[PDB]
């Protein structure tokens, strides 16, 4: 069971996003971590999503296991929805807005067991994925998909793989691109050997 890499792109990610109930944010490339470059993404920013190669206690972020290769893309969507549901709400009866409800009282191990069994999902998801030529672009699960969100004040690594989300520390809608974007650097630019080519979104409004 092995699903298509996710397209990055912000026009397919939004586009995926309406499909599956959600058309109120949409993504915006971040050309570095510097406060130059950061300083050109357009606020409030909501959540950062980041694309690379290879206390506790968790109450108040909804949380899903991966189970699946190169779902990543999918997952990271559902971490970003699922904990922003508050302030954007999804389209009633839409894929998404379904999908949150029934799984709304299960552990982070069974929602992703129930990811595994959601044919709509997996169905729009392989509308928006990349092309593939080859056994390599489907075979090849090199980049991942993760992503980091504001929620009580805390800024939350959201990453499917591990068991739990990780905290990393406080911060405030002002500050929260720029925060996240220290983590970034010193948890994995800075911290790989090599000229780690990544790429950055951040999730903002659609509309004021």
């Amino acid at each position: 069971d092995i699903w298509t890499p996710l397209e990055s792109n912000p026009d397919s990610l939004y586009l995926y996003s309406c499909k599956l109930g959600q058309s109120k944010l949409k993504f915006v490339d971040i050309y570095g971590f510097n406060n130059d470059l950061l300083d050109m993404i357009p606020q409030p920013v909501q959540a950062v999503i980041f694309l690379y190669p290879v206390k506790e206690n968790f109450d108040n972020v909804w949380f899903i296991k991966q189970y699946i290769p190169n779902s990543c893309g999918t997952i990271a969507l559902l971490h970003l929805y699922g904990n922003l549901r508050n302030k954007f709400e999804l389209d009633k009866d839409s894929v998404l807005d379904d999908f949150f409800n029934k799984v709304n009282e299960m552990s982070a191990e069974k929602r992703g067991q129930e990811l595994k069994n959601n044919k709509s999902i997996e169905n729009l998801h392989h509308e928006f994925c990349g092309q593939v030529e080859n056994r390599d672009d489907i075979l090849d699960v090199d980049t991942h998909f993760i992503v980091f969100v504001q929620i009580e004040g805390k800024i939350i690594e959201l990453d499917g793989r591990k068991d739990h989300p990780t905290v990393h520390c406080f911060t405030n809608g002002d500050n929260f691109l720029y925060d996240t974007g220290k983590i970034i650097q010193d948890k994995f630019i800075e911290k790989c050997k090599d000229d780690l080519r990544f790429s950055a979104l951040a999730v903002i409004p659609n509309d004021n």
